[PDB]
């Protein structure tokens, strides 16, 4: 209890929020919830503790690792005779070696290798990368460690730090784990024994403040079981309507994801003034009974499925009283032996169907009638979008034939939206088929976990996808979405949130964004409690990373407190007087501690020393954000970097922009394993609150209009930087890296480019910054290429008619083809992010942008000639 207190007071701060007020909430999922999710806590620590020293190493610092040891044919070339040089420093001063070596070889061979030229010059050691905390501690091929492939690459010499076994793991301190206070804790009837139509009460509302009726649907997901039935109009002076509503599905044809959607509406033009949704049945698998109260949400159609269930934490909103039928007896939806049996019932059923029954529908098919036309016709079907429309006649069909969808397992999104989901004879085969369905590659799962798919078996199937599957590379590249569709579940408790959580408590690396993530949206009520109540479970079972990630939670607060000050008092004040003012300020006792010896939240390998006061700075830019500077506490620091450079905004939502990053690098890793070496810059970006966050400063780099303030002015810049044999390098970096953010920035539709967005490194490579906007915000080309950006690209020239332009339209039209290739991904990454609080990416119109962008509907060829259209008229000429 006295550990615990402290221990509740460190997790409350972590959360923004006291443990105590999850105690007081009465509802027994949220209960359940904490208790039973300790299970997978347990489970965590366990691993952890098996082969105790290395194996929490392992987890404190795990290999940034690539997913394939396979390299790419290109990235193969640069190396000599697929051998690497390798500096490896020994601290004895500072003593280099410098090893020639195969680029496979093992961290102990490389280790090995060191000690023979330290030998020369007269598995107790781990390889450390020079200049932050990123430890080799695995039996990995040394180039699959992203470090040197990286290194490999970009053409820089990797600098590694022998270190010994025993300094690192002394350093990693024994955190035991402890269960907390919590975790020592008519009749029943069928669904289908239920003979009886679906009914619902609404009685009345209450908090319905104006200067109406109330419309009802049941839905599965986005997609409606039965028609929508609204009550009779009444005035709002007194909403008490008291209806029966009476819905046209049969109570055993509720599917298990089945809920209410409901909305008050005012009379014509209609319009909603505020809308709840409700879980049909509970997490304990019971249909709800009895009398119940909703609290309505504000709107942000007169139906809101695509919204959150349960209801509005402000009690202090619209609420409507609603009752649901009674049958003496608590129903509860069918286990999975009854719905095999009967699944097992039907088909056998269905087998026995004679020529003229079979007829009657469309969606049932004669086994020996399969034509060798129709299964190609499904895996045609098969090929085509996520947002590509389903007509009613390949849903007939494809569930006709859904016994050979088996054969061509990536067709199951599309199969399991042809499903009628108000039959239980078909939905009971469903789950039959899903439960012994073959594996799809994770990208493929991952569709299945968004707002289309909110049953528990497809969801599960998804889940073990990847669980089997989803390396823990791409588990961290996908996070961002994967922790969103957690707020598409229906209950608190899911195998989703599980696996989640097991790898975000046994990879810390993970562990670090997961909770990122989930704080970063803990101002929205939407999912306040589900994120609340998930970083509590993490934060109780992390270990010793909680304290260090309370020290990044205060640095953010002081900064947030710092900002917040700047543009509420002292918003109308100089900037030599608001940076005397910062100055001050941060130097106070409490602040200067705060502030500086903390792990970055951008990168939590980079260690944030002192801070460098004289180099901090409060910029013109919007929202007026804050430039900060630290040093690099490592004591080999020199040979990566000095001093880490942070931008802190706090204004503007950032989500977007994470998003283009992320995608940005999602499309250059797609083009470097096709073998384009077209040099992107995803720098990093974190969203730490509501409009609050952080942005990774890319070292000498500047925008196009700091480098004019003629069209040759860029290319003569370019020149004085690159004199010599390193200009065509650099001339070829700029064409490079400009070809693929024009085909990256016209795909997804960016904000309108210019001189203060648009940013080029000494070197030569460009990229953009500031995305802020996406999608349909016909199609936009948002980077218009510029004669400054010509001149360049052709060396200083009529720089369209040359090779040069004709070599860079070579690379923007395979660049093109290579993202159409992959649009499914894309499309479904943006699908799992529709749950998110993002304006432009509401709806999947929103994402339908893509579609036109992309010409998914139009062949290859004339996707290329739609995509020189659009890059001619823009420019006018040229393509
Ligand atoms: C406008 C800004 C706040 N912003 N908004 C949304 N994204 C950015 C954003 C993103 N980056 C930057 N800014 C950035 C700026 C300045 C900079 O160097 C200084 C010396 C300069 N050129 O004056 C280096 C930079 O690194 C690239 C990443």
């Amino acid at each position: 209890n006295r550990e615990e207190k402290i221990l509740n007071r460190e997790i409350g701060f972590a959360i923004g929020m006291p443990v105590c007020e999850f105690d007081m909430v009465k509802d027994p999922e949220v209960q359940d919830f904490r208790r039973n999710i300790l299970n997978v806590c347990k489970e965590a620590v366990d691993l952890r503790d098996l082969n105790s020293p290395h194996s929490r190493a392992m987890y404190v610092y795990p290999p940034n690792v690539e997913s394939s040891p396979e390299l790419p044919k290109h990235i193969y070339n640069k190396l000599d005779k697929g051998q690497i040089i390798v500096v490896i420093w020994v601290i004895v001063d500072k003593q280099k070696y410098t090893l020639k070596i195969n680029h496979d070889c093992v961290p102990e061979q490389v280790i090995a290798e060191a000690i023979r030229k330290k030998t020369r010059s007269m598995g107790k050691y781990i390889l450390k990368v020079c200049g932050c905390d990123e430890y080799f501690l695995e039996k990995y091929p040394l180039s699959q460690y992203k470090y040197i492939r990286s290194c490999i690459m970009l053409g820089r010499m990797p600098n590694l730090m022998l270190m010994a076994k025993e300094s690192l793991y002394s350093q990693l301190p024994m955190d035991c784990f402890t269960m907390p206070s919590y975790s020592r804790r008519t009749s029943t009837k069928s669904l289908w024994v239920i003979n009886s139509a679906l009914r619902i009460k609404i009685l009345c509302a209450t908090y319905v403040n104006v200067n109406i009726y109330v419309r009802t649907g049941i839905y599965h997901g986005g997609e409606p079981l039965c028609d929508n039935v609204n009550t009779q109009r009444v005035p709002c002076s007194n909403p008490r309507w008291n209806e029966w509503l009476n819905y046209d599905i049969y109570i055993p044809d509720l599917p298990r994801a089945a809920r209410l959607c409901l909305s008050i509406c005012s009379v014509e033009e209609h319009c909603p003034l505020a809308w709840g949704n409700i879980n049909l049945f509970d997490y304990t698998d019971t249909l709800v009974s009895g009398k119940m109260a909703l609290n309505l949400w504000p709107v942000p159609d007169l139906l809101n499925p695509i919204g959150v269930t349960g209801s509005n934490p402000n009690k202090e909103t619209p609420c409507l009283e609603l009752e649901f039928d009674w049958f003496s007896s608590v129903v509860k939806f069918p286990d999975m032996s009854v719905i095999e049996e009967h699944a097992n019932w039907s088909v056998s059923r269905e087998a026995g169907f004679s020529y003229s029954h079979a007829g009657l529908s469309n969606r049932l098919a004669r086994d020996n009638e399969l034509r060798e036309n129709d299964k190609e016709q499904l895996k045609a079907i098969s090929t085509r979008d996520p947002l590509s429309e389903i007509t009613e006649q390949e849903k007939d069909f494809l569930w006709s034939h859904r016994h050979y969808c088996v054969t061509i397992p990536e067709i199951l999104p599309k199969l399991l939206l042809s499903v009628k989901w108000n039959s239980r004879d078909e939905v009971a085969q469903m789950y039959c088929l899903v439960k012994d369905w073959p594996p799809i590659k994770p990208e493929q799962a991952m569709e299945l976990l968004d707002c289309n798919y909110p049953d528990p078996m497809v969801r599960g199937f998804a889940v073990r996808c990847l669980e089997k599957y989803l390396t823990d590379d791409k588990l961290s590249q996908y996070l961002i979405q994967l922790v969103q569709v957690l707020k598409y579940e229906q209950y608190l408790d899911n195998l989703l949130v599980r696996f989640l959580l097991k790898k975000a408590l046994t990879n810390q690396r993970i562990g670090h964004f997961f909770f990122w993530h989930l704080k970063s949206e803990m101002h929205n009520k939407t999912v306040s409690q589900r994120f609340g109540l998930l970083l509590e479970s993490y934060c109780r079972a992390c270990g010793m990373y909680l304290k260090h990630l309370n020290r990044q939670v205060e640095a953010m607060e002081k900064l947030i407190n710092l900002t917040d000050i700047l543009k509420q008092e002292k918003k109308d004040e100089t900037q030599k007087v608001q940076m005397k003012f910062l100055v001050e300020q941060m130097r106070r006792p409490d602040f200067m501690d705060a502030l500086q010896g903390f792990l970055s939240p951008l990168n939590p390998a980079h260690q944030l020393g002192n801070l460098r006061l004289e180099e901090c700075r409060i910029m013109s830019s919007a929202k007026r954000p804050l430039w900060l500077n630290w040093e690099n506490p490592d004591i080999m620091s020199e040979l990566l970097f000095q001093n880490n450079e942070i931008i802190f905004k706090n204004g503007d939502d950032l989500r977007q922009d994470m998003l283009t990053l992320q995608i940005i690098r999602i499309m250059e890793n797609i083009w470097q394993n096709q073998g384009l070496d077209l040099r992107m810059l995803p720098y990093g970006c974190l969203s730490i609150g509501d409009c609050v966050g952080l942005i990774e400063v890319v070292r000498n780099s500047h925008t196009i209009m700091q480098i004019q303030c003629n069209s040759h002015t860029l290319h003569q810049w370019l020149k004085d930087k690159n004199k010599g044999e390193i200009y065509d390098a650099a001339i070829d970096l700029f064409t490079r890296s400009c070809a693929g953010y024009c085909v990256a920035t016209f795909i997804l539709g960016i904000g309108d480019r210019h001189n203060s967005n648009i940013m080029v490194k000494d070197d030569g490579q460009l990229f953009h910054i500031d995305f802020g906007h996406f999608l349909d915000h016909r199609e936009r080309v948002p980077f218009v290429l510029t004669q400054d950006f010509l001149i360049v690209i052709s060396k200083g020239a009529e720089c369209t008619k040359t090779r040069e332009f004709e070599r860079f339209q070579e690379m923007c039209y395979k660049a093109y083809l290579a993202i159409r290739q992959h649009a499914n991904l894309f499309i479904n990454l943006f699908s799992m992010m529709l749950g998110s609080g993002m304006p432009e990416l509401q709806s999947f119109d929103d994402i339908a942008y893509i579609r036109k962008t992309l010409a998914l509907d139009k062949t290859e060829q004339e996707a290329l000639e739609y995509f020189m259209k659009q890059m001619n008229d823009a420019h006018h000429g040229g393509w």
